[PDB]
């Protein structure tokens, strides 16, 4: 099931939705994996996260142009790390419109990002403020509370029993929380929950450090962020 394209992996998660891998040699923690996603809807599709750099993800726009060849019609990124927002110039000179929480474009900067072209603003149930995310289709946008990082955002895919993540959340046997510096230590917990409560009936949890998991993925991130209070 994972087809490799060079060094990325791309993996069918359901008709019209596929998950996209790609690596970095993180000095002291390996080769790291990072997932996001890419959406076929209707005449266009949409992808979720970057992959680690610019040449990566070319090589992703290669393989929609390959695999779908309809164009991309936008992208949204999901905190403003590497493994999420480092391959926003590659969007940019491709032509592609790009959206991350408000946060993340102001972070982007000191964080060595560079920062969507939009900002998406939430409503204070976390639910994305419908203008500021036009055109988005099947993607539901939902901010849990700072968790991960203050800015992370989170993604379900209507018409599927798929939700995103990102990196809030963790498989259901992972040892810990992975990277801490930028975490809000006292809400991780009730983000993780938050998420797991805006996608009531999502039975397949996409993340972006595992495999797809189920929602034992929530409740055990959870469980672990318990352990930061
Ligand atoms: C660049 C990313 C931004 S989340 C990062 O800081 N990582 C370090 C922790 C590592 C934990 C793991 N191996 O699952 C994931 C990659
Ligand atoms: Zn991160
Ligand atoms: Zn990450």
């Amino acid at each position: 099931g994972d087809q490799r394209f060079g060094d990325l992996v791309f993996r069918q998660l359901a008709p019209n939705v596929w998950q996209h891998t790609s690596y970095l040699d993180m000095p002291g923690f390996g080769a790291v994996a990072s997932n996001g996603l890419i959406v076929r809807d209707g005449g266009r599709v949409l992808v979720v996260d970057t992959a680690w750099t610019d040449d990566q993800t070319a090589q992703i726009l290669n393989w929609i142009k390959q695999e779908i060849n309809l164009p991309v019609a936008l992208a949204v990124v999901t905190h403003a790390h590497q493994d999420k927002m480092g391959g926003m110039d590659a969007l940019h000179a491709a032509g592609i419109a790009t959206y991350a929480n408000a946060l993340s474009n102001q972070l982007a900067p000191q964080e060595g990002m560079v920062a969507a072209q939009h900002s998406l603003t939430f409503a204070a149930n976390g639910w994305v403020e419908p203008a500021t995310a036009p055109n988005f289709g099947p993607l539901k946008v939902f901010y849990p509370g700072p968790g991960h990082t203050s800015d992370n955002i989170t993604v379900g895919i209507d018409g599927t029993d798929i939700a995103f993540g990102g990196c809030l959340i963790k498989d259901s046997k992972a040892k810990s929380l992975g990277n801490l510096g930028d975490a809000d230590t006292e809400h991780y917990a009730a983000s993780a929950r938050a998420f797991g409560a805006a996608f009531p009936k999502a039975s397949m949890i996409v993340m972006s450090h595992s495999a797809p998991d189920s929602r034992a993925a929530i409740t055990h991130t959870a469980r672990m962020a318990d352990k930061l209070r």
